[PDB]
């Protein structure tokens, strides 16, 4: 079994803490992709599955994905449980995010001529900011996540107290051990998709993308431009325009995600600075948001 390095520790699948089969009980499917399910081991976890019909390859892939989030601790990174792997399918057992994914909540929970205060500017910004010091934590840590997006950060609950934190590490586990139209290109910085190169500012981009998918309330990233567009766009030094109503200190935080070069744009510790400047601005967080008829 492989060995994966993370902090100054290195590990093995085989220390993958192991839950008998017997002990967890499947409620209901979550949406599948593999599988997912709501189940019990008492313990509500989100239970990911191995399809049986996979290969060698995958298999591996997948229990390293299950190493990979064992060894973080961090408040805004979703917990592993532990393991089923003495049999089949294979299951790895996480900690239930019962907001669901956040694009999701993000479309599911726009304001309606009906809840115009559903949801509000403040909680953006904590989302937001939830997800920066998860982020932080893989910098510090030297960890580049690669695919930091709405579709990838989970919600405790639905209500008020919700904590965001990031939970798929499938483009991590992918270049530790594919094709060009599977690759998020509309996250990926000029040097990531032209090069190959991901730096911690790889990810800083990829969270300038994330804060508008946040302010537009889960609208797709450069609406109505393919990949090949945005790639063409991007390189040209293109940018999105503001989402609507967001506030221009918002915004000012995600051209700062979207310089050209590498170096110039912020680090994690620099954006939860300025996130936490805008919570702090009454004229940021009294802003109305939007409301689609
Ligand atoms: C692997 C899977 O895990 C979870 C899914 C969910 C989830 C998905 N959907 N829902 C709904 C359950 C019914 N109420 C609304 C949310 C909960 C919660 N916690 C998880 N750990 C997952 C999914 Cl499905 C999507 C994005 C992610 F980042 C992750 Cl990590």
């Amino acid at each position: 079994n492989p060995n994966y390095c993370f902090a100054g520790k290195t590990s093995s699948i085989s220390d993958l803490k192991e839950v008998p089969r017997k002990n967890i009980t499947l409620i209901r499917g979550l949406g599948h992709g593999g599988e997912v399910y709501e189940g019990q081991v008492p313990l509500q976890v989100a239970v990911k599955t191995l399809p049986e019909v996979y290969s060698e390859q995958d298999e591996l892939d997948f229990l390293m994905e299950a190493l990979i989030i064992s060894k973080f601790n961090h408040q805004n990174i979703v917990r592993c449980i532990g393991v089923s792997l003495q049999s089949l399918p294979r299951f790895i057992l996480l900690e239930f995010m019962a907001g669901g994914d956040l694009k999701s909540f993000l479309r599911e929970t726009r304001p309606r001529p009906s809840q115009p205060s559903s949801l509000a500017m403040l909680d953006l910004l904590h989302v937001a900011r939830d997800i920066a010091c998860g982020c932080q934590y893989l910098e510090e840590n030297h960890f580049i996540h690669r695919d930091i997006a709405a579709r990838n950060c989970l919600l405790t609950c639905p209500g008020p107290g919700r904590v965001a934190k990031i939970g798929d590490f499938g483009m991590a586990r992918d270049i530790y051990r594919g094709g060009c139209a599977m690759l998020p290109v509309k996250w990926m910085p000029p040097e990531a998709f032209m090069e190959g190169i991901f730096t911690s500012k790889t990810d800083t981009w990829s969270f300038g993308v994330l804060l508008w998918e946040i302010f537009s309330l889960g609208y797709m990233p450069y609406p109505s431009k393919s990949n090949q567009e945005v790639l063409e766009f991007v390189t040209s030094g293109g940018r999105m325009d503001p989402p609507k109503n967001c506030p221009g200190p918002v915004y000012r935080i995600m051209t700062q995600c979207w310089q050209h070069q590498p170096e110039d744009r912020p680090n994690f510790a620099i954006i939860l600075e300025r996130i936490e400047y805008c919570t702090q601005d009454p004229d940021v967080i009294n802003t109305a948001l939007p409301i689609e008829y």
